[PDB]
């Protein structure tokens, strides 16, 4: 059970690198259009272990994360064996979900135990590959 308000939209984000113009706060802009040629996804570098990172501000208590992957150039795959991560004031995991793959789904629901954190981070675990979200949203346990 969780909240409808996305606390994650319009937030700091970051992310480990940047590539192709795609700046770490398009998936936090409130937009989930998924194709990268509309502006809304981000994009690392082809580097190993990327990652993406939104600081709510504050510590929450998080209950749902929600991934949007990138839809177009046939490159959707490249969001597969990564970990989703929380993360206390002090920048320490307070909890982590591993992922395979979304399964050619275009969003991946990720429920948590009424964590209390304040950062939401993605992380690949594969070499040579870029991390592209087309929005993250996080949303409060109720
Ligand atoms: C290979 C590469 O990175 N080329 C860049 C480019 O992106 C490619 O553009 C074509 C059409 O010309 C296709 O849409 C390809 O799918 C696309 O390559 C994909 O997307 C890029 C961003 C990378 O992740 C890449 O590895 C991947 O295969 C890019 O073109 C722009 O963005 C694309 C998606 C599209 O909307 C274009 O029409 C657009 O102008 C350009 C300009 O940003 O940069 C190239 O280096
Ligand atoms: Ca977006
Ligand atoms: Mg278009
Ligand atoms: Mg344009
Ligand atoms: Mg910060």
């Amino acid at each position: 059970p969780v909240e409808t308000e996305n606390i994650a939209r319009g937030k700091q984000a970051s992310q480990s690198s940047t590539a192709h113009g795609g700046a770490a706060t398009r998936a936090v802009d409130g937009n989930v259009d998924s194709d990268y040629g509309h502006h809304s996804v981000t994009h690392t570098n082809f580097e190993d272990n990327a990652w993406w990172q939104v600081d709510l501000g504050k510590t929450e208590n998080v209950g749902k994360v929600k991934l949007y992957n990138r839809g177009d150039g046939n490159v959707a795959n490249r969001l597969s064996n990564f970990d989703v991560v929380l993360l206390n004031e002090a920048k320490q995991e307070v909890a982590r979900q591993h992922f395979d793959s979304l399964n050619g789904k275009a969003e991946l629901e990720v429920f948590f135990t009424a964590k209390d954190a304040r950062y939401v981070k993605v992380e690949l675990k594969t070499k040579n590959t870029p991390l592209s979200l087309a929005e993250v949203e996080v949303f409060r346990s109720a």
